[PDB]
């Protein structure tokens, strides 16, 4: 949120990342992804990224926590982070 006023090179600042472990618990072998993210992504993104890796449609599946605790998406990756912490399944 630092305001550049004349950036005509196109330097980009890095954001401070948050890493979510993702457990697919539909599949036996509990396959997990570790996933390393901006935390002003939006949740619906990552959502999106761990069903991609996972082979999963996006459409239907969630990400709930470790203790089955649902999670709105229309929140930043940064705010799931520090109320949820990393330890997440992937589900239908």
């Amino acid at each position: 949120s630092i305001i550049h006023e004349d950036n005509e090179w196109g330097i980009e600042l890095v954001m401070s990342k948050v890493s979510f472990k993702i457990t697919l618990t539909s599949d036996p072998r509990l396959p997990y992804k570790v996933l390393s993210v901006p935390e002003s992504t939006p949740f619906t993104a990552v959502l999106k990224f761990a069903a991609e890796e996972f082979k999963v449609p996006a459409a239907t599946s969630a990400i709930i926590t470790n203790d089955g605790i649902g999670i709105n998406p229309a929140q930043t990756a940064g705010n799931v982070f520090l109320k949820h912490g990393s330890e997440l399944r992937i589900i239908p």
